[PDB]
């Protein structure tokens, strides 16, 4: 059971799904680069054609307005919007205008990602986030979207998972640009959280706008393998990587000083942090955002630097050998209205991969439907304790680029076959219209 | 300045520091008396050997602790007096201390006993000492002896004074005995002592169901940051971990700060010697808190430092050992204390200053020591108006004595002693104390 | 190649064995690691494994049919010695009746003494990290120059230091899984000087003239660019696989920059006691080196080490390793300009593939080819004076392979593990005629 | 000694000068460090010192009446470039005039480039951390070559970078006083890479056969015991000390078990670019050394670095340093055997004592001991062919002892700081007469 103003949603990010990688005058972003360096992403698989969505949007939307869903979450392309450094592309924007106001048209909330990994390659040039410039970069970008669509717009997350296009990205070498370097890792880090503070103030200072407006952290729960100090230390470590150097900051306006400490064997001076940057950091936004995916058992390490390793895990596990875990979800959530904050809470990506097979114009994922019912589930019964969780958005609408493993990986309710892009529905898409609809047939 | 009635004035000294007499009364070496010995380790080669030969003349310093009119009396016993090799007690080097704490009694001051005061017996050292966990055991086995001969006599108990000093300026900075430079010992040392403290207390309370006052003390030194920024924000703290709650936090929380343990895993890969059931024991409850307070110290970040952190320069006031002059400092970490710690009654077990006392005619005209002092008691006064229940204050120390790696070369006591006579003169504090105490009765 | 030079194939005891509680016989550190969850693929061990303890007859007359000069096999520990300082007269029955059956049908037998399986009372006193294991070791080896050295052709006192210490007990992934970097250095020096100590016994205590040596894992190392940092990454991973190894059995000496390096985890190096390097570096007979690939590396700021893998666009085996055959030939060069003017012998080469049985038949010319540039290597370099002496073929059987189970089949003759059927692939035929064709040379 | 050994004695620019703000001088990093608090013993500076930018005249008449062959001074960089790019041609004019006096009174100016004054300015655009620091120096070392190559004896560009490297960017001590590993190589590796672009422009764009060379202190490192560990601490101490320096210099590479060590700190080295080790140990005419005593180490675990000093039981100076004439001579026969074959000139060498001024004279018997044992050890090394071709004094006057200020007096020759007397002590007669001595015996 959900309440009456509980919305349901999908969602997507823009160099996933869209391709035309060099068409409406857009430039090649860090992911462009990355893809065709060798050893990166599985195959040297790219999104130059993706699901061919710059050009096939209407399908899309009409796929969209079938499902029912109260709100869809898509990402902007920084560099269709600023191909080069202080070079407004009004093309670019046009189409995000465009798909703006059809989504309205058709009774669709349009919830907006500012920034979704796609930094522009003139921006990495000068370093990227590891620039304190980058901010400003990011502002100019942030305005001219401000400015031509929060009219339209329903919702704005300025920065989807910082952990990943941070730590994932300069520490440990994963997501582009690829770097291993943990002085440019929280340098990344600390630059994208400030861009998101002053973006939120711009907003709500020079815009005069009350449009709700917050940041998207993905979010993993750590557990301890044994209850021995070793392995307490092992979790307060992974915790704090993983959750609290990013929680503490937005939350808090600090960053923990254990992780700092531990940072230190890399880090040898935090002069980067401002002051006035962990008061801006932490400026009051509207939601917050989750996006939620499985946890992680881990126990102590010796041999490693932060103290941790990834332990055996005995659960229910997906396509990507991610732990399935509702339980472990609500927990989560407890802890973070305990401890950090009284916001409502959007679940701006939850989903799972498997192993799909298309066979006879059909796809049968019976396990992606047990995923997310569990899930679901979970989120029903935390809202009966009053944890308000306001919405929940399944990743995603469509088999896509997922990243480093191509597109070796389906996450998507719709099924893309990639040669043709004929579009075909999953079982799961099937199940989570009827989930809505069943949903909205009961209430007034 | 004003003090309630139940306060409590006192002074304070420790067993090697005084008592000389160090191959008497079956008494064996302890790890002082090795590091005396070891090369460029202590002052000009100075030892306890002497000190102020208080083994022999403890009669006459009873006598001026009399005359002082102190409610109490701090003294610490000699391990390797009482277990000069290990599993064999020795009575007669008990006796002496029964016959003190007697005495003490007879003539009206309450004694309060330090069970460990730093002199660890060679032949503990020789099985790893502290570092070894059986240390634990050993020094049960001490602590029960002198629980059984002496608790029906003693009026307050301390298990430990300052083992930050003993375990980190020991096997760490390698300053103090044995003199070890490496920070897995010295983890090891602290959390053994600390442990060592919960099981005693344990003991006293347990064992022997006797409901006389136990404690611990920790020397406590407030860290502030030279600037308002990041960096040197980090090295407050890591300084503040170091010195203060890697302490504080097993003692009152039953845990360790895990920002130090991040920061000394440079050198610990494991904490396994922390056992279950450990910090729990180390947390057990106390009847009092004991506080050791000497200075601040002022601090700025270090990047070619491992723990982030160097002295700044100080402009403050001084006293001869280059301390700064800091009763204000002092004020925030009792309000600190209370805030986030501790409401246990809380004794000031150490305080005190050396200044570079001159004898004029026969007395020490050492104002410098009084002004010291008196800022120090009208600290305790504030506090206590607050409700901060700062209920006694030990002056360290009752006579010039063996400054541990500076030797004689710094004189603490607030009672000259000239150590090729063994004359004991009063210095203008020790009148001034006294009158202190006369005026609050 | 010369008339001198040995054609071999080999396997070791956990691998192909089986009978794991049979014959007086208790559990490796192996057998409770494959038992451990998450270690081992699909929870795989070596209970059956090729019954070779059973069907060692079957096999001998395989190794003959072949022509190989000499097999190479290792002894189990744990059959010798299944409880401390309790010998077992039935287990080494068997070694004793295999190496005189070889030695029967015209094949020299070179026994490995440690090929990774530790008994388990040995494990719960420490295992490596402690001291003593040096002392048990030359307990377990005592007996069996005792009782085989009449019979023995060579002796390797150990296989793969690298795995048995360094990715046993720093990496996790092979047995007994520990994550402890301290524990590696102690565990490595231990069977270092146990390999030293077990020459010394040889050849003082029983006064044999039997070659003996050891067997290093190598694996050549190189730059992606050209720059500081990738030389300084270089230096590095070839310290950690190769020359912490090198340098204390030619030179008696640690490398002090790996030293410094491992610094960051080893914060006293006491467990070096004097006497120990010159006991490791003490004059051996011959140098085994097992050898498969290169690796390519870059610098890292965020790795301890300083170094992690670069990408490779060279033709990969089954495992995804390189296969390089050119830097095998800079690895023997940097030997002899460097370490060593002993006979090397390649005590272990081989791949693993895809292999399928189709029609009874495996063809599996992707390992022929990979074998056949390592031996063209081998007789280019014996040609430039690197003296080569002789070459294994790992592995005779398709077998346990470790972390992989039997999920890799690095075999010159299939085993259909459900029936223990032994069938001939390609390679093995090729093999067999490779060695005729060199016969047929000699005079 | 030999026909054409030398004698002389030494000073520096900011030691001895004063006059700071005079003749167009702006601050250097030494003027600020004297005014930062807590740096320099009770606040002393250098803004009189020994006043000998007035008194010039009268000290050369006492290097006159020494009858040294040579003086070693230095150049203030902030009297010639007091602001980037703008040249002061009253402050080049004393230097000229100084040495143009010393070549009237038959005395060889051997002149000392870099001697720790950056001028403030080179300091607030990073300093030696910044990589522009080469140039800026280049374009110090080009006037200076210009003016006064004709007048001058011998060049020494750089004096003890381990002193303004490390000293200063490490460990805190010298200015500017940074605690920062990162900063201090970058530091080092462009003062040596000045140093080899100093010395490629003197030859090449100069066209001058003056010879050339740098300045190292070197301190030989002895272990306390022969454990492992103690002989991992002497190594490290040896290389954070001396080989840092003298690989860079001789063999154009950094020692890379260094490098490693110093990776706790230093996560990158493209500092160092192509081209500069090549540039670095460029070939000079002979090789300096400042040598004061030996430093006896042991094992530390809790050090970064994996060493503290020993316990010492030599006699001592009153800076606490060992008396090691025979360390001395350990060091310059490793120099030959690993390093060098140019002629060596010990550039400092001398101690502090705490001197009394009594009756108006100096009793320095304990100086006098101190250097005759080191001059006794250069004849017997040169007995040996080691090629010590001369011997400065370190110092002609009691000068300002950087962040020992005035408390220390390294001088032969007595300054009342109060009065600025100058006052022979015992010493100076002494090594008068020594090189008298020794020219007497030469025909």
């Amino acid at each position: 059971k959900f309440a009456p103003n509980f919305v349901f949603g999908t969602a997507t990010s823009s160099y996933q799904i869209e391709g035309a990688h060099d068409e409406g005058g857009r430039t090649p972003s860090i992911w462009d680069t990355f893809c065709d360096t060798d050893g990166k992403v599985f195959e040297k698989h790219n999104g130059d054609v993706a699901c061919d969505h710059y050009h096939r949007f209407e399908e899309d939307i009409q796929h969209i307005k079938q499902l029912g869903v109260d709100t869809y979450r898509f990402s902007i392309a920084w560099p269709r919007i600023f191909p080069s450094k202080g070079q407004f592309n009004p093309e670019g924007m046009a189409f995000y205008k465009t798909l703006a106001t059809r989504l309205q048209e058709e009774g669709i909330k349009p919830a907006v990602t500012l920034y979704h990994w796609d930094l522009p390659m003139w921006a990495h040039e000068e370093g990227g986030w590891v620039n304190r410039d980058s901010v400003d970069w990011f502002l100019d970008f942030a305005r001219v979207c401000f400015e031509e669509l929060d009219g339209i717009v329903d919702s704005w997350i300025t920065h989807n998972e910082p952990w990943c296009a941070g730590f994932l990205s300069y520490h440990l070498g994963q997501h582009a640009p690829g770097h291993t370097d943990m002085n440019e890792a929280v340098r990344a880090v600390h630059h994208m959280l400030l861009s998101h503070g002053k973006a939120v103030e711009m907003l709500k200072g020079e815009f005069n706008s009350a449009t709700p407006i917050g940041i998207t952290l993905n979010l993993a729960p750590k557990y301890a393998k044994t209850d021995s100090i070793n392995d307490q230390i092992a979790m307060n470590n992974a915790d704090g990587y993983a959750n609290r150097w990013f929680l503490d900051p937005i939350f808090k306006g600090q960053y923990p000083v254990d992780m700092m400490n531990l940072f230190s064997k890399y880090v040898h001076t935090y002069d980067f942090i401002h002051a006035g940057d962990l008061a801006t950091i932490s400026t009051p936004c509207d939601f917050f955002g989750i996006n939620f995916y499985s946890r992680n058992l881990v126990e102590f390490s010796a041999a490693s630097d932060f103290l941790h390793k990834d332990a055996y895990s005995d659960y229910d596990k997906t396509g990507m050998g991610w732990d399935i875990a509702p339980s472990e979800f609500k927990d989560l959530i407890r802890r973070l209205r305990a401890e950090y904050t009284d916001l409502p809470i959007y679940i701006t990506e939850n989903g799972a991969a498997f192993d799909d097979q298309l066979v006879d114009g059909k796809i049968h994922d019976q396990n992606r439907i047990d995923y997310v019912a569990q899930h679901l589930q979970a989120v029903s019964d935390l809202n009966d304790e009053g944890m308000n969780i306001a919405g929940y958005y399944l990743w995603s609408l469509l088999d896509n680029f997922e990243w480093s493993f191509g597109y070796d990986k389906r996450f998507g309710i719709i099924y893309v076959d990639f040669d043709t892009q004929e579009r075909i529905w999953k079982d799961s898409a099937h199940w989570y219209a009827n989930v809505i609809q069943t949903h909205k047939a009961a209430l007034p």
